[PDB]
């Protein structure tokens, strides 16, 4: 009778909300209940049980050092967790991260998702409300993403950032100051430790990785991507790269003139005249768009860096950076990806804030990038063995990476505020006619100003 976690799968935030004992404690209190304390109390109850079989007393011991004022009562806990500092809150968040850090397919991660606006589900939540958030749950493209992403990571780490310190594994990161949003990350460069804790410094750099299967190709006669590919290789530049982005049926980058409203196809956009190969665009002057329009304002004229790699077929096994072409290409604020990157940006921002990370008078919101990785299949021409850079083995079974586009994303503080507001108030909406506990939301999230 091992794996006691399978037994814990029913103890979710929503279920916590409907227990006799929550009801009791919330019956006799002064205001509504406050929301981040609630999430923190629940977590405390989850672990108090989880720790009975895994000896990870981290979380509780801490939560318990706060109840100065067999364990204290719902009431004592709620109150200590209510008077806690943003910094103290952010300590519990890092406990939770460190616990979930391995096993992204631990069961706990699922129990923790309940009640939480995941960053994968921020835009969707915004569109269709939160129900999904309070409900629950490899040989093709997904697997492609899953064994290629780490090469893309070595490219960023070892060669884009010439070996800066970083970490690649992240557990689940709850938003400390509201306990309603959460995230995890592919990758962060410029980052230190304090124990089992990952400490985000104010020189941190986020990268969202995206291997792009719909561009995978082969050096073979008849392959249609291979020419434009060869061309880019030979003559690495804007116009060359346009041809490649465009060699397929549905290009990942779209032209969208000023004051017009971009489509929803995928997440790369351009205003550069060159990328233009035909047509008219529905006027995005927003009777309704002040929000995306702000972001386009903020983002066009972002320049992103294309790095083209060396063919290990003509450099005896070596894959290193052969060219660094600057281009004008920027995020699409209608796409899902803008939203998860927004929240990554917001949350981590918060962590630095509340862990002594920030010099007065200076900003430490990290930088946030998108990374769009292009690969090709190994032909029989290719050396059995390969290295990234000069001295790091490429995985024997990974595809040969070909290019990598990096794209700084830009997040106007008012756009953030609007997004998290409306989504948050939707959260409270659902809560309000589902629970009678319905916790109240933090002001920083009240919506209008």
């Amino acid at each position: 009778l091992e794996d006691p976690m399978e037994e814990m799968t029913s103890y979710t935030f929503a279920r916590f909300l409907r227990s006799p004992e929550t009801e009791a404690f919330v019956r006799n209190l002064d205001r509504p209940p406050q929301m981040p304390a609630m999430r923190f109390v629940y977590l405390y109850c989850l672990c108090k049980q989880i720790q009975e079989f895994s000896g990870e007393t981290g979380f509780c011991d801490f939560v318990s050092s706060l109840v100065q004022e067999d364990g204290p009562s719902l009431k004592s806990i709620y109150w200590g967790l209510q008077e806690a500092t943003d910094e103290q809150r952010t300590v519990l968040c890092s406990y939770v991260e460190s616990m979930t850090r391995g096993q992204s397919e631990n069961l706990m991660w699922d129990i923790l998702r309940n009640g939480i606006i995941s960053s994968s589900k921020l835009l969707s939540t915004i569109k269709n409300g939160p129900t999904k958030v309070f409900e629950p749950a490899f040989g093709g493209p997904v697997a492609f993403g899953l064994r290629c992403e780490d090469t893309v990571k070595d490219i960023v780490c070892k060669l884009i950032c010439g070996d800066a310190s970083a970490n690649r594994q992240f557990g689940f990161m709850i938003s400390p100051t509201d306990g309603i949003f959460g995230v995890s990350l592919d990758l962060c460069v410029n980052v230190e430790s304090q124990g089992d804790f990952i400490l985000f410094t104010d020189r941190s750099c986020i990268y969202e990785i995206k291997c792009r299967f719909k561009y995978l190709f082969s050096k073979s006669e008849f392959d249609p991507i291979y020419p434009s590919y060869t061309a880019l290789y030979k003559r690495p530049c804007k116009r060359s790269f346009i041809r490649f982005i465009n060699s397929i049926a549905r290009p990942t980058v779209e032209y969208v003139p000023d004051g017009r409203l971009p489509s929803e196809g995928d997440y790369l956009l351009t205003q550069d005249e060159a990328w233009n190969l035909k047509d008219v665009r529905k006027r995005k002057l927003g009777p309704g768009h002040d929000l995306v329009a702000d972001s386009l304002a903020a983002n066009r004229g972002v320049e992103s860096m294309l790095y083209v790699m060396t063919d290990p077929s003509e450099n005896a096994g070596r894959i290193g950076i052969k060219d660094r072409v600057p281009v004008n290409i920027f995020i699409n604020p209608r796409h899902n990806y803008f939203y998860q990157v927004l929240l990554q940006y917001k949350i981590v921002g918060d962590y630095v804030r509340h862990s002594g990370g920030g010099k007065p008078g200076r900003d430490c919101s990290p930088r946030v990038n998108i990374v769009t990785a292009f690969f090709r299949k190994r032909s029989p021409l290719d050396p059995a063995t390969c290295t990234l850079g000069s001295d790091l083995l490429l995985d024997a079974s990974v595809e040969i990476p070909v290019a990598v586009l990096v794209t700084p994303v830009v997040l106007p503080d008012s756009v953030i505020r609007k997004t998290l507001s409306t989504a948050a108030g939707s959260w409270k909406a659902y809560a309000d006619n589902t629970f009678d506990t319905a916790p109240w939301v933090p002001s920083g999230l009240f919506a209008d100003d």
